[PDB]
């Protein structure tokens, strides 16, 4: 009925017209999820989108106008970080399970794009989480070790600091394979950089931050890659590879020859998100980085 009703004002921009959801509804994240295809009243994947949606905005609007965040804003970001903690290990337990499902998938369509933005959401919750500007402060650098601790123990379980990230990063890391889509794909690997800031020693972090990031431009995405995006994860590759140089004379020396012998509605063989459409995007960054 909406479709049919262009101009019309409803009674008293979703967030503006519904009703404010309490901080407490997400605890009834930790019922399990079962989906229709490749896998009491328990959880659907439509009503865990649902709620994603809500909790990622939530954080959104405090960690990263009023209107539609009354209620949220009455508590100070100290208490919903740890309110959003106490929700990590059932929300884990979701990227687990959705982990499991894309993998099924490697020998409805509806359903295949529900799980793919709940697959998001999960990400861009778990990034906005540690990428806090509240640890940096040193009252809750306890709360972020208990958060750590709780990724690590996914595989195995007073453990030293830099072991957490290490442990944390290799559990998430795992999900690069189970990524159906480029957001998600950029969502996880921001998250992988935010992390590994805590760590001091960045010599080997940084070649695998670079390495995932050139994996994820060699990749196939099905198809929907927006150029703002696009042109985020190339910084990210070039910004973060040990030869700046050598990096850009292989995409400009490698990849652009080949996509100029492809057929015009082609890609590059060892790039393909480099197209002629998405050529403008590799051209900027690789002359803004060459500058810089």
């Amino acid at each position: 009925y909406l479709a049919v009703t262009p101009d019309y004002v409803p009674p008293l921009n979703s967030h503006a017209f519904f009703r404010e959801l309490d901080i407490e509804v997400f605890s009834i994240l930790h019922c399990g999820l079962v989906t229709k295809f490749i896998l009491v009243v328990q959880l659907g994947p439509p009503e865990l989108l649902f709620l994603l949606e809500d909790l990622s905005q939530k954080l959104e609007s405090m960690l990263t106008r009023n209107i539609g965040f009354s209620h949220l804003q009455q508590r100070s970001a100290q208490e919903i970080v740890h309110c959003v903690f106490q929700l990590l290990t059932p929300m884990c337990n979701h990227l687990e399970n959705i982990h499991n499902y894309f993998q099924c998938l490697a020998a409805k369509v509806q359903e295949y794009h529900i799980m793919s933005s709940c697959y998001q959401r999960l990400l861009q919750i778990f990034h906005g989480l540690f990428a806090w500007s509240g640890f940096s402060q040193p009252e809750n650098q306890n709360l972020l070790y208990s958060a750590l601790h709780v990724l690590s123990s996914r595989l195995k379980q007073s453990q030293p600091l830099e072991e957490l990230l290490s442990q944390s990063v290799h559990y998430l890391q795992n999900f690069h394979q189970s990524i159906p889509s480029f957001q998600c794909a950029l969502y996880l690997i921001r998250l992988l950089m935010v992390i590994l800031e805590k760590s001091t020693a960045s010599a080997q972090n940084k070649e695998k931050i670079a390495s995932l990031a050139r994996q994820f431009l060699c990749r196939v995405w099905p198809s929907n890659i927006s150029n703002d995006q696009l042109h985020a994860l190339l910084c990210i590759y070039l910004e973060h590879t040990e030869s700046i140089l050598k990096a850009i004379e292989e995409i400009a020396g490698v990849g652009v020859p080949e996509l100029i012998n492809s057929p015009k509605d082609a890609s590059s063989s060892t790039f393909p998100t480099l197209t002629r459409h998405t050529f403008v995007v590799f051209f900027r960054v690789m002359m803004a980085e060459l500058e810089k």
